[PDB]
Order: C-alpha cells, then structure tokens, then sequence
C-alpha cells in the first residue's frame, strides 16, 4: 500500500477481508503446516490449506457470534497448534476482542494466569477438545461467576458458518486483541490499524519475494510468534511452525527447516532470541553422517526480543558457515509488544553492523569506536534502521528531550503501529503511550511526526551512532554502583569468560543494598555488585568464584561483593526463555534463588 508520510489503506485495514480474499484465489495452496514432534521424533506435518483455514474461521466466529456480544473479550487457553490460529483468526472474524494466552495445564506462571483474567475478564474460552478438560479444572478454581463458556474449536462443524455475519468495518479504534506482557500483567490494545500497520511494516523491511518461506518455533503466546505466523503466509508461501519444546530438545530441527529442500524457488526467513542461536550453534549441528544439510539459501534468520551478543553471532557463523550458513542473514533486530512488534532490523542487503566501543565511555552515556584488541572494547550490535511510517528518537528522559546522535538516553518511539494504552489502566496507559517529544535536535529522528504525536517510552536505552540504532539494555537493569554505571550483559560476559564451569548466556548480573547481602555495618544501604551464574552440566566454589571476581575487578574495576552459583534451570527466565534480571534479583532477596526453588516455564536444554 502507498505512504503519504504515513501508511494508507482504504481498501481497508482489516485482516479478515484481507484474508477472505487470499483465500478464495488460493483455495487449495497450503496457508499453514504444524510439525508435530509430540509422538513422532521426525514429526507429523499437520497442514491447512486457505480454504479449509476460511471455513474453520467463519464456524467458530458464528458460534462466538451467538454466544458473546461485541466488546467483549475471548481469551484463547490452547495448545500450540493449527487449533490456535483457528481460534484466534475466528476471534478476529467474530468481531470479538481475542486475547491469546496458553493451555493452563502446560508450564506456565498460574498466578500469572489468574491475573490476566483478573483484568480482561474474558466472556468465553476458545481451547481443543484435547485441552478442554484441563481448561474447565483450571475454571474450577475460579470464583463461581467467573467461568465464562468453554468452547472447543475442532468440534464446531463447518456448517455452522452458514450463520457468520461478517462485522462492522474497523475505525482507527476498534481494538483487535489484547498482547500480555510478559506481574502486574498489562495488555496491550492492539487495534486493527496497529495490526495492519505493523504487517506492512515488517512485510517492506523483509523485501520477501515470490518463493521465500517463513519458519518458526516461537511461542504464539508471545508477541514475536504471534505476530511472525499471522503475516509469514502473506508473503506468498505458506508458514511452517513447531512448538518450543520441539526446538529446545533437537535444536536441529529449527536448523533442518531452514535449510534447502528440492523445489525452493527462494530462500527461508526464520526469527528468534539470541539464546537461541546458540543454542543451536552448540546443540543443533548434523552429526556425521547424516543427511547434507545446505544452509546456502537462507535469506533472513532475525535475531530479536533480546540483547545481541557478538559472541553468539560468532559462534553461530563457526557451526553453520561450513553447511554454507551466509553471514549476511543474520538481521539483529528489535521491537517490543507496544508496537505490535517490529521497530528496527538491518536493512536486506547489509551484513550485521558490530561495531567494537570504549568501555568508559559507554557507561558514561557515548559511543566512541576503538579497536577490538584494546581491553576497553565492548561489542555492541546494531539493530538496524527504523522501519518505515515510525519513528524512534534518543531523549533525556525527564526533560523529554533529544540528544545528539552518539549519546545514549531513554528509547521513544510513534508510529499508526502503537498499541492505544492497556486494558483498564488509564493512568498507566498515559504514562506509558502518551509522552509528548518537548525538544528536538537539528536533524531530529522525529523528523516527518507531527509535533503533537504521541510517543511510547519503551524502558530501553540507546543510541543513534553513524545511522544505525544501538539498543544497550533496559534502563531498569543498570548496574549503578560508587557512582559509576556497568552493563550487566557486559559484567556477565566477563565472568563466563573467567570459567569454563558457568553455562554460556546463563548468568545474571545486578545489584542489591549492601544490607541485602550474607553475613559470609548493618546500617550501610550503598548497592553492591552481585553475580548469579548456573554451572555447566561437580568443581568446588572457591576456585570459580575467584576467577569471576578477578576477572570483574580488572576489567571494571567493581568487586563482586556475592558469586551465588546454581544448577542449570535455576535463574529466572520469562515464558519466552528471556534471562529476567530483576525477576533474578527478586529471587535472590525472596529467599526462593539460594534455596534452589525458582519456577521456570520456558523449555530447558537439560529439562
Ligand atoms: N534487539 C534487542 N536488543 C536488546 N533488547 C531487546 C531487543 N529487542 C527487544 N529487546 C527487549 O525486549 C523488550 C520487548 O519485549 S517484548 O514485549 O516481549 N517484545 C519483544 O521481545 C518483541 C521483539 C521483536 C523484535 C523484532 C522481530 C520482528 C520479527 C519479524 C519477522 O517476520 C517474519 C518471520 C518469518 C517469516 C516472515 C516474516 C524491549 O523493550 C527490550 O527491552
């Protein structure tokens, strides 16, 4: 669709009409195959062609139509599979508020759950017959009025959709669905000009062709996976998908979908967290002797959700450059669930952009280059260029002004791609999405925004630096200690590097008041250093708990005040598999952490 500074659609905006009409062209072509790695070690395709996709969506949405009123919402509690697309698309074609979650007796934060619906109050459950039972035991420990109608999606018959009564053409307001994130759970409006907008966005970023096909293991539950399987089919191909425990246990499998199979007309485009890669990198290589594996058609693998290491892009090239792996389809890229999704990623033709920084000089809010064998050399990724029809400005946060490229300050951004507030939280919705950009510079990042456009405050630190976004980390996890600043994904990779006895990329830096700490001045409150690290699947503590503190005392000249080492699957991580630094702190001080008793969800390598 054309820009006039901003994306225009009329012909509408909304995913439904958009997805009726691919459908009635491409009836028979397949719109989406689940690898069902459940009972099968080499996986069981489950496909859906457009056609049967179209028929499914309109018989739930009739069935929703009787039962339900528009406003309100339906929150989808059901098992990564073809039955979760159903039940969101049918949400979707209802007309109703959907608010995709995840089948209650799964892994999962139950408390967490239980606040969800403690704020969107949904008047049905879209779930399987597989997952029903286990959805209504879950109900059973709700208050008696709050068990709305559970709805089992592959037992509405086809027919009932002679029924369906296609809705109201959205405005710019009609809210869509509702994203959670990630305690107290806030869920974003995301309205069907949000959706839209953001699918244009990402579908120009990607430059995808006729033959490319997309591929994922993400969580639909998470904004990432969501988002990813809602537009992969519309580049023309259909979307391939698998669960994340499919893809933690054989790594290879991600690895296998990527590579080239006999009649790819294109290449593959896939997206994950950093973790991830190596994850594969270390765990995902073909043993030898098994089949050719040709990664010489990749086109885009993004690297998103989390901070990029330059380590994990090394390692990554190391395994899978030898398969033919070209390094230019590593796209680091970022975006958070207050823009739909997507913000910034390295343009198509470009190779990432790491770039080698002055220690110093970062933790005191500059990007100066200097050369990678000097020992004050901090790798930082790039996140590319700021998609089209947004905007995302660098600021001082209190005075809501911009600073000159090179400085680093607080992330705002805009753009039609802006979810409008969270679901009954006004105050919070305003601080949040609502900022006015007060000051900005010559030229300024805003420039093409009207002056009075609204700006969303993301948490995150970063900095413009010879064109390209730096996202440094999030203004919450700063390590401020005797006045002076330390990244914590800077601390932490300096003390695995100190010992082969800590698991890559599970470590967690932060700090606490000095009271806080063992016993091993009780009005002294100043933050002290403290580093959390899971040890490689036994070497006493005394050696490994040096090596990090000289190695951390030497390069940023801050000592360590408690090294807690734990077993593999201790730290905290959200339900994407993100390390929670905070969520690690609140551990450390609740007692759970050094009891060895932290509840994780996410899929573990080990378990
Ligand atoms: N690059 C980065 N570096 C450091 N931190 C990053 C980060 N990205 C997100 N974060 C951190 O994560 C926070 C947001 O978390 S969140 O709400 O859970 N949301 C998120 O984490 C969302 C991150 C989204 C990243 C952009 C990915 C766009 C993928 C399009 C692919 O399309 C396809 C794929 C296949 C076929 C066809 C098309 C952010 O506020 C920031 O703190």
């Amino acid at each position: 669709f054309i820009k006039d500074g901003q994306i225009k659609f009329p012909d509408g905006s909304s995913i439904v009409a958009h997805v009726e009409r691919w459908a009635k062209v491409r009836g028979d072509k397949l719109a989406y195959r689940f690898l069902d790695f459940s009972t099968e070690r080499d996986g069981v395709p489950r496909d859906l062609t457009w056609a049967q996709f179209s028929a499914r969506n309109r018989a739930v949405a009739a069935r929703l139509q009787q039962v339900t009123q528009p406003g309100d919402r339906v929150a989808i509690l059901c098992p990564q599979n073809l039955d979760y697309l159903v039940a969101f698309f049918g949400a979707l074609y209802a007309g109703r508020i959907a608010v995709p979650l995840f089948d209650p007796s799964e892994p999962g934060h139950v408390g967490r759950l239980h606040a969800v619906l403690d704020n969107c109050h949904p008047s049905a459950i879209l779930t399987t017959t597989e997952a029903a039972e286990g959805v209504r035991k879950f109900f059973r420990t709700r208050p008696a009025n709050q068990r709305p109608r559970v709805i089992a999606v592959d037992a509405v018959p086809d027919d009932v959709a002679s029924t369906w009564v296609n809705p109201d053409e959205p405005d710019e307001t009609t809210i869509a669905y509702l994203q959670y994130t990630s305690r107290i759970p806030t869920g974003v409006q995301i309205t069907h000009l949000n959706l839209a907008t953001n699918v244009v966005q990402v579908i120009e970023a990607l430059e995808g062709e006729e033959g490319d096909r997309g591929l994922s293991w993400l969580p639909f539950f998470h904004d990432m996976g969501l988002i990813t399987a809602l537009l992969a089919p519309m580049i023309g191909h259909y979307f391939t998908f698998m669960t994340p425990a499919a893809f933690v246990r054989r790594p290879e499998r991600w690895i296998r979908e990527l590579a080239r199979k006999e009649g790819d007309t294109g290449g593959t485009i896939s997206v994950a967290p950093n973790f991830a890669f190596d994850h594969a990198a270390a765990r995902g290589v073909p043993k030898p002797g098994s089949p050719p594996l040709d990664l010489s058609n990749v086109k885009a693998v993004l690297n998103g959700s989390e901070p990029i290491s330059a380590a994990t892009v090394r390692r990554f090239n190391e395994a899978f450059g030898p398969f033919g792996f070209p390094p230019k389809a590593i796209k680091p890229s970022y975006g958070l669930a207050e823009a739909t999704l997507f913000v910034s990623t390295t343009p198509s033709a470009e190779e990432p952009k790491i770039i080698t920084v002055d220690r110093d000089q970062l933790n005191s809010g500059r990007i100066v280059e200097v050369d990678a064998d000097s020992p004050k050399a901090v790798a930082q990724a790039s996140a590319g260029k700021v998609g089209i029809a947004e905007w995302a400005v660098i600021v001082d946060a209190e005075s809501a002004t911009e600073l000159p490229d090179g400085q680093v300050g607080e992330i705002w951004i805009s753009g039609q791609n802006m979810g409008t507030g969270y679901w009954g939280k006004p105050e919070e919705s305003v601080a949040t999405f609502q900022n006015i950009l007060k000051s900005r510079t010559n030229p300024s990042h805003a420039e093409g925004a009207t002056d009075d456009a609204t700006w969303v405050r993301t948490g995150d630190y970063g900095a413009f630096y010879d064109g390209d976004l730096y996202i440094t980390g999030r203004v919450k996890d700063l390590v401020i200690i005797d006045g002076r600043n330390h990244y914590p994904q800077d601390l932490e990779y300096s003390a695995q590097e100190a010992s082969k006895a800590i698991r890559t990329g599970y470590v967690a830096a932060f700090s606490v008041p000095a009271n806080q700490l063992p016993d091993e001045d009780p009005d002294d409150t100043s933050e002290q250093l403290v580093i959390v690290a899971e040890r490689a699947p036994k070497l006493d503590i005394g050696p490994i708990t040096d090596d990090i503190r000289a190695a951390i005392a030497v390069r940023h000249g801050v000592t360590v005040r408690d090294v807690l080492l734990t077993a593999a699957g201790a730290i905290p991580r959200t339900s994407s598999g993100k390390i929670g630094r905070r969520a690690c702190r609140a551990a450390y001080l609740d007692g759970s952490l050094r009891a060895g008793k932290v509840a994780n969800d996410f899929p573990d390598a080990t378990d």
